[PDB]
């Protein structure tokens, strides 16, 4: 097995770079570029997110978001390992996690957009179907969610929706063209 | 990277099983079977086809036909690396290689049938189109096969469309369960 770090181990570590983002969009971002199979874009990305600045710290960052990279990568292109989304623990609160579940989406969208995947890029209706959806997912309002099972449920299986779907995507566009 | 071993040396290596099939057509037995993920079935298939016997020389083809399963397995399933299929070289005749070619065909059809996969286990239309044409890739006449370029370019391209649909097929598979 190949797992990515826990979550908040993953935030604090690139806490110093006062990123705009949260952890999960970035790796959402990751996640696009890769789905596109845009590997040294998604690597160059991650550099420019320094800023050309080179102390410790911010190094220690780059490699912290390298080795989470590089475990995605791997997650994506190779069936023996399951693909994870790097998100909250589930002691976390529903408005917490929701939240992280929608901005990895978004994150996953614009990065696909970044690296000239859309629409027509995709050979599969139901990828197309995907991408619609992943896109209302990324517009989600975290605050209509209301505690209990039902919404537990509902994000449990949007969450689950996204992850495989996000495979998906991958084999259409590196097994077509 | 990763590769499979040579035509000519695989199939010195397996000689003395007195196989009734050749080495392009266990080859692509081996290949239905990964392809429908079924991998402890094609194990237990490649052992009994020593018969139960135990000396070195049977052990040593053993090993053999276990090592290309598993140069098979990771190249089917991990994107980073190239899917082969196992022909005999360029050098050898036209016939011969288009007939290891639907050797081949046969053996994975053979192998997703054995497997449990036919035409409803895939989720896409592409995929059936391509199990369908993989069928009269296996039921091809050779013979007809003129010695020149049209023909050999013919070979070529329904030999990497078969590569592909492989690939394909086996994402289908494994990514709707
Ligand atoms: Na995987
Ligand atoms: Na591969």
């Amino acid at each position: 097995s190949l797992h990515l770090p826990k979550y908040d181990d993953f935030v604090q570590s690139i806490s110093v770079l006062a990123l705009t983002m949260s952890g999960s969009e970035l790796h959402g971002i990751m996640c696009g570029y890769l789905c596109a199979g845009a590997d040294s874009q998604g690597e160059a990305y991650i550099r420019a997110l320094l800023n050309n600045k080179k102390d410790e710290q911010s190094r220690n960052a780059l490699l912290s978001m390298f080795s989470v990279f590089s475990i995605s990568q791997q997650q994506m292109n190779n069936f023996d390992f399951e693909f994870e989304m790097l998100l909250p623990d589930d002691d976390e609160s529903l408005v917490t996690r929701a939240q992280a579940f929608s901005e990895w989406c978004e994150g996953f969208t614009q990065g696909l957009t970044i690296a000239g995947v859309g629409m027509e890029q995709f050979y599969e209706e139901e990828s197309q179907d995907a991408l619609q959806h992943l896109m209302e997912f990324a517009e989600l309002d975290c605050e209509s969610l209301e505690v209990g099972e039902e919404d537990e449920r509902a994000l449990m299986e949007v969450s689950e929706y996204t992850r495989m779907a996000v495979l998906r995507l991958h084999s259409d566009l590196v097994l077509h063209e």
